[PDB]
């Protein structure tokens, strides 16, 4: 039934797509094409991390966890993740994905993307694969 | 509770995912370029429903709460004709999160530029006549 393990191995796999048009962004600016693509690929690999959080909670008991803030809360609170308002900045920009044909906004995002979502991307893939192992 | 001004969003969005349909003429999407078709997609047809909810708000209809609801009802009003690719469009906004399989990204942007551009068109064009009154 819930399986956090095989949940992050797609988190896996999504974040390494987001991590292609990171890549890119450093050799070259993003059309504004290509930067509805990044916010597309942060929502899809976000939307793992936090059902990541939730499965591995439910193996402890927590049946309370609903959504990515229920979830990115319990993290914090564990230590699966250090930067706590980063990742509730995530859940705004999830909340903004309707309004990014404002040019204005999908900077923003792109600009939190790179600076630092991807960042915290890798460190809670690198402690989940350590929990993994345990 | 004004579909004119959520109209006139609707019409800037329709503007870049057109740009990126036209371009998809000229040569094949990178896989970025897709995902961004997509998301392009989203925020053009979360509006296009908005503004049916909108608009028949002003007919007294408050039951309408999400894309599903909206869409029979501008069927049913003749708003839309092609009722079963309108109700398509939310089984992709339902694929959103799986898009990094590539069979998924292939196949939305398939119905993107093969009948949802087309339909969002014909609907901007409706309302549009509407709004003259
Ligand atoms: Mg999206």
């Amino acid at each position: 039934d819930v399986r956090w393990q095989q949940r992050l191995n797609n988190y896996a796999r999504a974040l390494q797509q987001l991590s292609l048009a990171v890549n890119l962004a450093q050799t070259r600016p993003l059309s504004d094409l290509e930067k509805q693509g990044l916010i597309q690929a942060f929502e899809f690999t976000h939307e793992l991390a936090w059902n990541v959080m939730k499965d591995y909670f439910f193996f402890a008991g927590n049946s309370a966890i609903t959504g990515s803030r229920d979830a990115t809360r319990e993290s914090f609170n564990k230590g699966l993740i250090k930067e706590g308002e980063i990742w509730m900045e995530m859940i705004k920009s999830r909340n903004q994905t309707s309004h990014t044909y404002n040019q204005s906004v999908a900077d923003e995002i792109v600009k939190n993307i790179i600076n630092f979502y991807h960042t915290s991307f890798q460190a809670f893939l690198e402690k989940m694969q350590g929990l993994k192992e345990h």
